[PDB]
Parts: structure tokens; sequence; C-alpha cells
């Protein structure tokens, strides 16, 4: 066990191993975050102290879910876990959880608004998102919250996916003129049906379009305005997709709208690479069963310069059976403790 030291920073007590030095607050409902220098590895890191990790059954299970997910992710284009610790010496006094990751600087928002991107930049950025998604989807994980602020980018255009959706976002958070909804697939925005990993490909399409034009693709002022923007581009649904919408009321609302054909994407994305236009038509399909997958998209000709089928790995199997399990607070807490003390750091 390492030696810990205590200190109060912005009305919060931080008790961390000596290896972490020069802590400095950098943001704060999930927890508080500090930047630090890790003397063992030489990296600048983010140290997150979870807020009230075991206050309810829902909160205790969310804590376990986040720790299991971060411990599993081992891929160049996905954020991974550098360390996890608690100052507790026993399960009986276990109360605080700290997560350590690489410190991220710029996100894709900064780049999209402040840089002139060549077509080569768009190829490399979207390639890396799809490479990470092939890995994530191979373990039957759905990200659910892909958007520019959840993609970290450095000066060499290298990219990592972060901030997996832990089923956290509230009704108030998705209301009105907000980027938290502009990247969501319509079937999840309006609860049309049980969703699957195809919702992430819809998000990549929205992100790719914004890199090409400099503008948000579907900036709706509310759920209904956003649906109207979507259907004007991709067309209103046919009878085949209507069959798949479980809500009879949602089916009724859809059929209330006048029918519209799919638009010509070359006249929307004026001047873009014809291979980029072709890929966007295959991502932004209304029926989720018919969207291109991440593995299929990596082999698309738009990525000819970067695609290497021997360097696009898949994930180890990921057991999610705990999600359907019913446990008490102290049982979720004990499972979390076990995962903290069994952590083994990367090479
Ligand atoms: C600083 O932000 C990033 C974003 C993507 C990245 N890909 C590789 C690195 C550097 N690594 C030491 C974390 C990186 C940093
Ligand atoms: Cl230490
Ligand atoms: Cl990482
Ligand atoms: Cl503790
Ligand atoms: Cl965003
Ligand atoms: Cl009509
Ligand atoms: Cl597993
Ligand atoms: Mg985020």
């Amino acid at each position: 066990r390492p030696t810990f030291y205590r200190q109060e920073l912005n009305k919060t007590i931080w008790e961390v191993p000596e290896r972490y030095q020069n802590l400095s607050p950098v943001g704060s409902a999930y927890g508080s975050v500090c930047a630090a220098f890790d003397t063992k590895t030489g990296h600048r890191v983010a140290v997150k102290k979870l807020s009230r990790p075991f206050q309810s059954i829902i909160h205790a299970k969310r804590t376990y879910r986040e720790l299991r997910l971060l411990k599993h992710m081992k891929h160049e284009n996905v954020i991974g876990l550098l360390d996890v610790f608690t100052p507790a010496r026993s399960l009986e006094e276990f109360n605080d959880v700290y997560l350590v990751t690489h410190l991220m600087g710029a996100d894709l928002n900064n780049i999209v608004k402040c840089q002139k991107l060549t077509d080569d930049h768009v190829q490399f950025l979207i390639y890396q998102i799809l490479r990470g998604l092939k890995y994530i989807h191979s373990a039957d994980i759905i990200h659910r919250d892909l958007k520019p602020s959840n993609l970290a980018v450095n000066e060499d255009c290298e990219l990592k996916i972060l901030d997996f959706g832990l089923a956290r976002h509230t009704d108030d958070e998705m209301t009105g003129y907000v980027a938290t909804r502009w990247y969501r697939a319509p079937e999840i925005m309006l609860n049309w049906m049980h969703y699957n990993q195809t919702v992430d490909i819809w998000s990549v399409g929205c992100i790719m379009a914004e890199l090409l034009t400099g503008r948000t693709l579907f900036p709706g002022t509310d759920h209904i305005d956003q649906l109207k923007l979507i259907l004007r581009l991709v067309g209103t649904p046919g009878a085949e997709l209507l069959k798949k919408i479980s809500s009879e009321s949602a089916r009724n609302y859809i059929q209330s709208l006048a029918q519209m054909p799919k638009m010509n994407f070359a006249n929307v994305f004026i001047g873009a690479n014809p291979l980029a236009v072709d890929l966007l038509e295959k991502m932004l399909v209304l029926d989720s069963d018919k969207r291109i997958t991440a593995a299929q998209a990596l082999a698309h000709a738009y990525f000819a310069q970067y695609h290497d089928p021997d360097d696009e790995p898949v994930a180890d199997p990921y057991d999610q059976s705990f999600e359907s399990r019913d446990l008490l607070i102290d049982e979720w807490k004990s499972l979390t403790y076990d995962e903290v003390i069994s952590f083994v750091p990367p090479p």
C-alpha cells in the first residue's frame, strides 16, 4: 500500500498517493476533477473523486458500472484507466473512489470552430472514431453519447473517445436548443423502439457532416423541430419502418406528417469529396437495421489511405450480466471494492 497525503482544495478533501503531485482543480454532479503530475509514469493526469458514490442503489450500481467499463477499455482510440485507488484500509471503512486517466486538452469542438480542415483531416479524424467504435461494438457495448465534446484531440490530430453514456442524462438536459440532443438517433430521441449499437453510427454521421461544413447538421430548437429537420433530409418513413415502431401513438404522429422524399446529398454538401457524400448516405439512414456498421465503414474507399485490416483490433469479451441483477447497496459496494483492489496497471 502506498503512503497517502491529505489536503483541502476548493472545499474538498483530497487524500491521494504520494506519486500524484501539484494537484490543481479543473472542474466539478458526477464528481470533482484535478490535474496532477504522476511521478511514477511521467504523464499529466486527471484525478476524479466521485461524489457520493454509494448514496443509493442506483448510484452504487452506476459506480460499479463505470469502473467495470473503464477497466475493460484497452485501445489506442478509447480512453483507458491508468489507476484507481481508495485511502480505505478495509471494506468496513470504504467510502471514497478515485479514478485516474490521461489529462485531455482540446476536444473536437475547439478544432471544428477554430481550424480550416482539409479533406485529409476529415478522413483521419473519422477513421479513428470508427476504429475505436469497431472495438467498442465488438464487446457489445453501446456508447450512446457520441458528440464533439466527448472526443479528445491533440496537436497531431490523434483522437480518443471518452465519457461513455452511463444512462445518466435527464429530461431537463435534453430539452430545447441544446447540443446534448443534436447528435442522437431519432429512434432513441423519441423512444420509438429498443435501440442497439446502430445509434452510435447515426452520431458519427452527424459529426462527419459538421466537420465538412463547419455547421451543426440538425440544430433543433426542441424534439419535434429536430425531427422535422431530420425527415426533410432523409425522407419520411415507409411502411417497412413504421412496422418497427412500438408506440402506436408515435406511429400515429409520424403518419400525421406530409410525406417527403430523401434529398440529394451532393446538393446539400456542396463541393465535398464524392466518396464522403457516399459514406454519409450510408450512415444517415432512418431505419437503423439498414445503416452501415463500423466494421463495414472502415473498408469504405473514403479511408483507402489509412485502412489496415491487420491493425484494427477487436475487444476481449465483456460480461454485462450484472445489469439485470438485483442487489443491495452494500453488495454493490463490496463488488466495487473487489474491483478497486484487483486493478493491475498497464505496462
Ligand atoms: C491531449 O489529448 C490527446 C488526445 C488524443 C491522444 N492520442 C494520444 C495521445 C497522447 N497520450 C500520451 C495520451 C493523445 C492526447
Ligand atoms: Cl505513491
Ligand atoms: Cl488512454
Ligand atoms: Cl475511503
Ligand atoms: Cl458537443
Ligand atoms: Cl402527404
Ligand atoms: Cl468480462
Ligand atoms: Mg462529456
